[PDB]
């Protein structure tokens, strides 16, 4: 008999990535954990079928039990469209999710200590937090302006934006909710308690001082009246940093805080460095108890591509894997769920030590060693690197 | 006998880049080519004496001249201040230089076989051409709204940008003058021909429909009605994507390409640590008049370190690509092919000074990284600068 994992929300989703997450339920999951699942199919023909519903249910689904866990998805363009006979250019089921949960996207690289840091030297996991305008065109000269009225009707404030004195152009009013503000800071205090890592926000501050000095100090506010406490008894801190000095520190340090930064990138320079396939992706709601898990990276369409033609592929599953373990380890907790929660460990150990052991996806032989210089003798297909991982997850769960 | 290059504008510099700056053109400059050389100190101090004129008289001159070289300065701030006893806490030299000149900055990064670069597949040079406002605090529950008042007297025009109901947060209005979209445009098709590439601008313009929208519109305005033409006939071409497309487009490609977008960039560099290869060129619209200077600062930490007289390794090569930059746009606007192939020979023995094996500890941490790095390694400012003048000289005299 196995672990009863309790409700879990689940996401199908496209190409390269729908067979490797089939495979990471087959092999890795279902053969220890029952679930009461929700599974919803947010492949792009269920998508076009359903009139996109599918996607609006799901995210329903994550409100109402509190865990998802997320393949990725196709996000059409007029290509897919024309690929798929789409009915519409379907909205990104990323976008529709996260505007029904709201909350604060982190990103963290899984690391290996065979496996190369995009900066040497980095020692221990780095977690990046990531946090409606009215645009217009200015048809000929002529004065915009910016102005605050207070309900209470006591005041009226001004600010010039600009005279338009040679011509037109265009403008645009942005705003921030001090609660979205409060939202990202909790979402941040949080996650730096619940990994026992210090915080660092960083802002351009200096720029637009009241922009980014609204965060700083909601920041500073919230961490005094709520977790200065709590910092202490886990001996980590929070402090503000202007962007130049946070990626300056951060240059120099060893690693092991998360950063929270008003703005993303992130995904770019991991693809670029070749260690997307390593990066994972978890969004927390402001409430502490929603969270929905999933690789950073897309549906690997080039692999897919080779895989229907019949070529050997070789498709790091770590992100994937890492969304389904940091779901359940979110379920578990919420659970009190000390089965679940040592499986969901477990599987992450069975997964960094296969890597260290030297068993690895192609993309991470071309980390190591650089992609002119790669073997085929120096990695595993997609097959089987899951079917080894498969092994070390029987062998370990077999004990203790 | 050397080469006669003409008129040119140089600007000296700050701390660190100011020593490198002296040393390129005692070494690297003054023994083969004589200039019409009008020179404006912008160091701090003089800065300072003259109440900041030296900066305006600094941009005139390139105005006149057509080609500026300019050196890494300080921009005060309130430590600087303190520290020079500065009179005021003067503008960045910089930005007083752009609002003189107008144009754009295009930013490329200088490529060495043995140095990695951000995208494994990139062959070929990617040239990035970057393109402020009003915020405040919303203190309570009140309106903001932004509005339009035609110069001609025709009725006012108003939106609401946001209704806060419970609570206070944070507002801001942005511009953009279509003459500054014009010049961007401008700057960009002319940038593109110049180094015969095709020319890619990313915008948001399904999100801000109206404020991307008019920088596509007036892009592609331009280019039909003057430019594409001369774009056909050198077989390249200008198109616009949405910034996700054009960033999987530049994930997948070559290289070899113009990029026009809308401080993320010295974040990536400044993160590899290769700040030191990255060259800075303010291109006016008129396809005349370009400044040229190193993208990164004066290298203060290092300056402190070369007070104190112990050994620095500080990377010349930006501000060796800034004299090579303005010498062939002096070259190209002259006709002079003497001192074009001057300029071009002084880029290559750079790079080929690096492919041997002779670097500056900051591009051996990108080979080796940083704890990786020992003495033997590198060399410092002035031995890297004495080897690239021996192999300068030897160069010139092959090639003769
Ligand atoms: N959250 C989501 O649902 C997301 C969805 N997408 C969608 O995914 C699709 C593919 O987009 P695309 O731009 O190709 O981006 P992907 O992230 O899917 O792939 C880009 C490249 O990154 C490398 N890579 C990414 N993941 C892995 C992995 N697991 N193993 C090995 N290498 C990996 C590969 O490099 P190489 O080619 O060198 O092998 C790959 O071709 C698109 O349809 C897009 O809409 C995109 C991002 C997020
Ligand atoms: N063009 C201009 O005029 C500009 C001027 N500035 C000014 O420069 C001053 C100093 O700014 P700072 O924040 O130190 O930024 P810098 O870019 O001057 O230095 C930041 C760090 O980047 C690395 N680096 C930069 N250039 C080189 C190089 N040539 N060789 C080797 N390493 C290099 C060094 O890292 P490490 O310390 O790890 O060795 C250095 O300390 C400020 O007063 C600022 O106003 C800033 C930007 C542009
Ligand atoms: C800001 C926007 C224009 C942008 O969008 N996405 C990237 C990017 C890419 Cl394409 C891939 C990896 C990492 C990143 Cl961030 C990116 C970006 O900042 C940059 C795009 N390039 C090409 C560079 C270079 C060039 C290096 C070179 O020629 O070797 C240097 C520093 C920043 C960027
Ligand atoms: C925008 C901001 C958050 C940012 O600022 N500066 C960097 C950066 C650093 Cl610190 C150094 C080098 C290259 C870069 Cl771009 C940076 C940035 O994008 C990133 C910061 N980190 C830590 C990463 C990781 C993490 C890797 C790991 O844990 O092994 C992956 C991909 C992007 C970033």
């Amino acid at each position: 008999k196995k672990i009863s994992g309790g409700s879990v929300v689940e996401m199908q989703g496209d190409e390269m990535t729908r067979i490797i997450w089939e495979l990471i339920k087959e092999k890795l999951i279902f053969p220890y954990v029952e679930l009461d699942l929700h599974s919803y199919d947010l492949g792009i023909e269920n998508r076009d079928a359903t009139n996109d519903q599918v996607t609006k249910d799901a995210a329903e689904a994550i409100k109402k039990h509190n865990v998802g866990v997320k393949c990725a998805t196709i996000t059409p363009d007029e290509k897919r469209v024309e690929e798929f006979k789409l009915k519409q250019m379907w909205k990104s089921p990323n976008g529709t999710i996260r505007n029904i949960l709201g909350g604060t996207v982190f990103r963290e690289a899984i690391i290996c200590k065979n496996i190369p840091r995009l900066v040497s030297g980095w020692v221990k996991p780095i977690i990046i937090g990531c946090h409606r305008a009215t645009d217009f065109v200015v048809p000929g000269p002529g004065k915009v302006e910016i102005t605050y009225t207070p309900s209470d009707g006591t005041q009226k404030v001004t600010y010039l934006v600009h005279n338009f004195e040679e011509g037109g152009g265009v403008a645009m009013g942005m705003y921030n909710q001090d609660k979205s503000i409060e939202d990202f800071a909790h979402s941040s205090f949080q996650m730096a308690l619940s990994k026992g890592w210090p915080l660092y926000l960083s802002t351009k501050n200096t720029i637009l001082k009241k922009y980014d000095g609204r965060f700083k100090d909601i920041f500073q506010e919230i961490y005094d009246k709520q977790y200065k406490s709590q910092f202490e008894a886990q001996k980590i801190w929070y402090e503000h940093r202007l962007i130049d000095d946070m990626v300056a520190q951060a240059m120099k340090s060893e690693g092991g805080f998360i950063w929270a930064c008003k703005n993303v990138q992130s995904d770019s320079v991991a693809q670029g460095y070749g260690s997307l396939g390593m990066m994972t992706s978890v969004l927390v709601c402001p409430d502490g108890k929603t969270v929905e898990a999933e690789a950073a990276h897309g549906t690997v369409t080039r692999h897919y591509r080779m895989y229907q033609k019949g070529q050997e592929t070789s498709t790091n599953p770590i992100a994937s894997i890492f969304a389904w373990t940091r779901g359940l380890a979110h379920r578990a907790k919420l659970d009190n769920n000390k089965e679940l929660a040592f499986f969901a460990n477990a599987l992450e150990e069975v997964s960094i030590e296969t890597i260290e052991a030297g068993f690895m996806t192609k993309d991470l032989a071309a980390c190591i060693k650089g992609l002119p210089n790669v073997q085929r003798s120096d990695y595993l297909n997609t097959f089987e690197f899951m079917d080894k991982l498969g092994e070390n997850l029987k062998i370990k769960l077999a004990q203790a």
